[PDB]
DNA sequence: GACCACGGCGCC
DNA sequence: AGGGCGCCGTGGTC
C-alpha cells in the first residue's frame, strides 16, 4: 500500500494495537487505517482517535470501548470477525480468521488495517447469496456490537468495602474447615491439590473410589463423588464445605474488588461476540455471567452488585426460555399447551423430586429442578439421573420415559435435526445461524453420540441466543432515550440501571420489548424485578 | 514472569 | 450418554 499521511478518508478500515487484550485497561500503542490502496499511520494514536467517525475493521468493538473510555463516541461498524463467525462459529480468533481468509494477524497497526480491508472484501464475497446469514449480520450482530461497546464502557457498581470485610470472615471459616480436615486426615497436606486429596481419601483412609477423571484416569474427587461418600467418613462433608468457600473466595470475593477501574469507579467486563459454538455471548476479564446465586454465601456475594446512588437495578429474565423455544421449533402441541395454561415445568418437577405440593416449592427447590429438566432434555442418562436424585435406577428410568411421552413431537424434531445435520454437515437456529458438527457420522458410538447431543442442543440454545441479541438491539435505543443504561447480559437475562424516578417505567418498557421481540407459537414471558442490588432485583 | 493441561466448579 | 461458557489452583514447563 502507498504510505499516506493521517488522517484517512471516510469509510477506511482501522487497525490498532493494545498493550493488553482488555480495552478498558489497555494503552493504545498504535493506530492505522487503510483504504483506496493507501495505509495511513497515526503519529499519535490517542489524538488520532478523534479523527475517526466509525471503527471499521477487525475487533472494531474493542477500539470503540477504548474510545468510549476516552470520552469519544466512536461506534463500531463492519468487522470481518463477525462475518467469519456467522459463516462458521469455530472462527473465534483473528489469528485463525486471518489464516483462513487471506492474511496474517501481526502486531503492527498498519498491517492490521490492511488485513481488515482484505479480509472484509473476501468474507463479504463468501457471504453473498447467504441471505439469512446476511440478515443476522445486518439486523443482529453488527448493531449488537455497538450495544456491547456501551455496556462494556459503562460497567457495574460494586460494594468493595463489603467484599473486603467478607473476605476476612470467610478466611476465618476456611481455617476452621481446614484444621478439621487435617485433624481427620491425621496430618496436614495441600487441600487445594486434588492429587494429594485423592491419596488421602482413597489410599490412606479406606474410602471407595467412585469414578475416574477424563484425561488422566485418576480417582476423581469431584463434588458428585464426594456427595456419594457423604456418610462414609466425616472428613467428606468438611471437604465439600471447604470447596464451596475457597471456590467463592478465590474466584469472586478476593479478585473483584481489585478490578475497580480508577476513572469510572466501576467493574468492567468484556462481552465476547465470537466466542461460542451456538451464538451465545460470553463474558470475561472478569466473567460476570457466573456470579454466584445458589448458596447463602453465593447470595451474599451477589448482593455486592449495586446501583449507583439515585438509581435502581432492573433485572429481566425470560421464563423457561429454552423450553418455550423448543415448543416453537418442534411444534409439540402438548408442550405448547403447557405455556398457554401458565404451567411451570421447573416447579412441577421440583414438587415431584421433593415430594411436596407445587405451592410448597420454594425458589431454591425450583432451581434444583432446572438441571433435571434441561439435563433430561439434552440426553442425560438414567444412571446419572438416578445418582443426582438419589432414587432407584428404575425410578430415574421412568421419569425419563414419562418426560418424553408427554411431549411426543420433541423426539421427532430431534431426529429430523440430526438427519439434516448429517446430510448438510451443519445444524441451524430459527434464523439460520449455523454450527458445523462433523462427528455426526463418526464410526465410534461415544464420539457420534456426543456429537449428536451438541448438534440438537444448538438450534435451541442458539435460537434463544438470537432472540436475546435481537431484543438487546431493539431495547438499547429505547433505554438511551429514557436515560437508562444496559449493564449486563446473562444469556436470557438483562440487568439494567435506571434513575429511581424512571425505574418502574423502564422495567415495564423493557419487559414489553423482550416479550415481544419475535412472536413465537408460544408467548415469551419475562420476570422482572427492581432493587438496590442484583439479588434483591430478582427477589 | 508467561504459558500449558487438567480437574474441578461457578453461572446460564 | 445433558449442552454452552470462563476462572481457579496445582503441577508443571520454559
Ligand atoms: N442447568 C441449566 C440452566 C440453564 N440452561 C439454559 C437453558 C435455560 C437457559 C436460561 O437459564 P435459566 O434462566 O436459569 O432457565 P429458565 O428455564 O429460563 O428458568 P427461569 O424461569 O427461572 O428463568 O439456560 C441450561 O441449559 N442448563
Ligand atoms: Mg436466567
Ligand atoms: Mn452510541
Ligand atoms: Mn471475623
Ligand atoms: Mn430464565
Ligand atoms: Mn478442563
Ligand atoms: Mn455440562
Amino acid at each position: 500500500l502507498e504510505e499516506a499521511p493521517w488522517p484517512p478518508p471516510e469509510g477506511a478500515f482501522v487497525g490498532f494495537v493494545l498493550s493488553r487484550k482488555e480495552p478498558m485497561w489497555a494503552d493504545l500503542l498504535a493506530l492505522a487505517a487503510a483504504r483506496g490502496g493507501r495505509v495511513h499511520r497515526a503519529p499519535e494514536p490517542y489524538k488520532a482517535l478523534r479523527d475517526l467517525k466509525e471503527a471499521r475493521g477487525l475487533l472494531a468493538k474493542d477500539l470503540s470501548v477504548l474510545a468510549l473510555r476516552e470520552g469519544l463516541g466512536l461506534p463500531p461498524g463492519d468487522d470481518p470477525m463477525l462475518l467469519a463467525y456467522l459463516l462458521d462459529p469455530s472462527n473465534t480468533t483473528p489469528e485463525g480468521v486471518a489464516r483462513r481468509y487471506g492474511g496474517e494477524w501481526t502486531e503492527e497497526a498498519g498491517e492490521r488495517a490492511a488485513l481488515s480491508e482484505r479480509l472484509f472484501a473476501n468474507l463479504w464475497g463468501r457471504l453473498e447469496g447467504e441471505e439469512r446469514l446476511l440478515w443476522l449480520y445486518r439486523e443482529v450482530e453488527r448493531p449488537l456490537s455497538a450495544v456491547l461497546a456501551h455496556m462494556e464502557a459503562t460497567g457495574v457498581r460494586l460494594d468493595v468495602a463489603y467484599l473486603r470485610a467478607l473476605s476476612l470472615e470467610v478466611a476465618e471459616e476456611i481455617a476452621r474447615l481446614e484444621a478439621e480436615v487435617f485433624r481427620l486426615a491425621g496430618h496436614p497436606f495441600n487441600l487445594n491439590s486434588r492429587d494429594q486429596l485423592e491419596r488421602v481419601l482413597f489410599d490412606e483412609l479406606g474410602l471407595p473410589a467412585i469414578g475416574k477423571t477424563e484425561k488422566t484416569g485418576k480417582r476423581s474427587t469431584s463434588a458428585a463423588v464426594l456427595e456419594a461418600l457423604r456418610e462414609a467418613h466425616p472428613i467428606v462433608e468438611k471437604i465439600l464445605q471447604y470447596r464451596e468457600l475457597t471456590k467463592l473466595k478465590s474466584t469472586y470475593i478476593d479478585p473483584l474488588p481489585d478490578l475497580i477501574h480508577p476513572r469510572t469507579g466501576r467493574l468492567h467486563t468484556r462481552f465476547n461476540q465470537t466466542a461460542t459454538a451456538t451464538g451465545r455471548l460470553s463474558s470475561s476479564d472478569p466473567n460476570l455471567q457466573n456470579i454466584p446465586v445458589r448458596t447463602p454465601l453465593g447470595q451474599r456475594i451477589r448482593r455486592a452488585f449495586i446501583a449507583e446512588e439515585g438509581w435502581l437495578l432492573v433485572a429481566l429474565d425470560y421464563s423457561q426460555k429454552e423450553l418455550r423455544v423448543l415448543a416453537h421449533l418442534s411444534g409439540d402441541e402438548n408442550l405448547i399447551r403447557v405455556f398457554q395454561e401458565g404451567r411451570d415445568i421447573h416447579t412441577e418437577t421440583a414438587s415431584w423430586m421433593f415430594g411436596v405440593p407445587r405451592e410448597a416449592v420454594d425458589p431454591l427447590m425450583r432451581r434444583a429442578a432446572k438441571t433435571i429438566n434441561f439435563g433430561v432434555l439434552y440426553g442425560m442418562s438414567a444412571h446419572r439421573l438416578s445418582q443426582e436424585l438419589a432414587i432407584p435406577y428404575e425410578e430415574a428410568q421412568a421419569f425419563i420415559e414419562r418426560y418424553f411421552q408427554s411431549f411426543p413431537k420433541v423426539r421427532a424434531w430431534i431426529e429430523k435435526t440430526l438427519e439434516e445435520g448429517r446430510r448438510r454437515g451443519y445444524v441451524e437456529t430459527l434464523f439460520g445461524r449455523r454450527r458445523y458438527v462433523p462427528d455426526l457420522e463418526a464410526r465410534v458410538k461415544s464420539v457420534r453420540e456426543a456429537a449428536e447431543r451438541k448438534a440438537f442442543n444448538m438450534p435451541v440454545q442458539g435460537t434463544a441466543a438470537d432472540l436475546m441479541k435481537l431484543a438487546m438491539v431493539k431495547l438499547f435505543p429505547r433505554l438511551e432515550e429514557m436515560g437508562a443504561r444496559m449493564l449486563l447480559q446473562v444469556h436470557d437475562e438483562l440487568v439494567l440501571e435506571a434513575p429511581k424516578e424512571r425505574a418502574e417505567a423502564v422495567a415495564r418498557l423493557a419487559k414489553e420489548v423482550m416479550e415481544g421481540v419475535y412472536p413465537l407459537a408460544v408467548p415469551l414471558e419475562v420476570e422482572v424485578g427492581i432493587g438496590e442490588d442484583w439479588l434483591s432485583a430478582k427477589e
